[PDB]
């Protein structure tokens, strides 16, 4: 039958099935409880009579009891399966501790029957679907950054980054600027607004303080927006303070490294064998990386931080919001690839320790 490609976010879900060039359902990854349980968009429409929460925290799975019910509702009522009838591809996130790897995998098998089921490190997905086995993943999402270095296939677990700060984080400043700015957005509808403006016309500056300059000399940086009830408000230099964050994190409070540091901090840590493969290589992914600007910025910030010498490459692809998502979905359907499902029978002998004899 298909494989199913289910990749866990702390923002969203995004699954599907293996072959298709995109997720099918991408939703919210919230469960909510009275204050008998709901999940995503069903569970924010009901937040006045519900308890919420996110059962993964900077990509960890945390409470294992509503990661039941998600991957509950994602077979049965998003993708309308019978999980006992798909081989199963999960992701991870950098670092997943062995025992949350094996609880996943016992979930699968004891939970929901699964056949057959895999587990892959995301960055390795996202590495894969740009057509490498080496070179460094910017993953941004929702809740977390990382940085994973990535050598002939194999996650460098040493030289890993994290930076905790994400897309909620950026959607959350927005909001906080466009009010200092004179309007207000600070309900959970101004939010879903602020995301959309987030989404549609931020961008990262080549230069923050030429870019700062021109945003105050004239108007070609304004954009308007149209509003929910018809009323069009002006959008200037948020637009790129917004993702700016990213580089400076002082702006939110954080006194972390940005971006480019953390990009040039996770190489420093890799074998020097290997350092020149890693900088022609930084392949960007997740739905935080979809600024326009944000390539170029980072071709300027690591060219500033290595040697003057050093041949530097960033690589964002069109389909980095999804692109976890699209290489697993490349996997998952591949020839060679179908000896590697850890099966229902396998998982019988072995138990679950035979998840982590993984090669992705
Ligand atoms: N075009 C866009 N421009 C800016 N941000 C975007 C865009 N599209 C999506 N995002 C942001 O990306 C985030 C979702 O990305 P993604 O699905 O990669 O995260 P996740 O897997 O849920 O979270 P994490 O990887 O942090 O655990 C949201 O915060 C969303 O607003
Ligand atoms: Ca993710």
């Amino acid at each position: 039958t298909t494989a199913l490609v289910c990749d866990n976010g702390s923002g969203l879900v995004k699954a599907g099935f293996a072959g298709d060039d995109a997720p099918r359902a991408v939703f919210p990854s919230i469960v909510g409880r009275p204050r008998d349980s709901y999940v995503g968009d069903e569970a924010q429409s009901k937040r006045g009579i519900l308890t919420l929460k996110y059962p993964i925290e900077h990509g960890i799975i945390t409470n294992w009891d509503d990661m039941e019910k998600i991957w509950h509702h994602t077979f049965y009522n998003e993708l309308r399966v019978a999980p006992e009838e798909h081989p199963t591809l999960l992701t991870e996130a950098p670092l997943n501790p062995k025992a949350n790897r094996e609880k996943m995998t016992q979930i699968m098998f004891e939970t929901f029957n699964v056949p057959a089921m895999y587990v892959a490190i995301q960055a390795v997905l996202s590495l894969y679907a740009s057509g490498r086995t080496t070179g460094i993943v910017l993953d941004s999402g929702d809740g977390v950054t990382h940085n994973v270095p990535i050598y002939e296939g194999y996650a460098l677990p040493h030289a890993i980054m994290r930076l905790d700060l994400a897309g909620r984080d950026l959607t959350d400043y927005l909001m906080k600027i466009l009010t200092e700015r004179g309007y207000s957005f600070v309900t959970t509808a101004e939010r879903e607004i602020v995301r959309d403006i987030k989404e549609k016309l931020c961008y990262v500056a080549l230069d923050f303080e030429n870019e700062m300059a021109t945003a105050a000399s004239s108007s070609s940086l304004e954009k308007s927006y149209e509003l929910p009830d018809g009323q069009v408000i002006t959008i200037g230099n948020e637009r790129f303070r917004c993702p700016e964050t990213l580089f400076q994190p002082s702006f939110i409070g954080m006194e972390s490294a940005g971006i480019h540091e953390t990009t040039y901090n996770s190489i420093m840590k890799c074998d020097i064998d290997i350092r020149k493969d890693l900088y022609a290589n930084n392949v960007m992914s997740g739905g935080t990386t979809m600024y326009p600007g944000i390539a170029d910025r980072m071709q300027k910030e690591i060219t500033a931080l290595a040697p003057s010498t050093m041949k530097i490459k960033i690589i964002a692809p069109p389909e980095r919001k999804y692109s976890v998502w699209i290489g697993g979905s490349i996997l998952a359907s591949l020839s060679t690839f179908q000896q590697m499902w850890i099966t229902k029978q396998e998982y019988d002998e072995a138990g679950p320790s035979i998840v982590h004899r993984k090669c992705f």
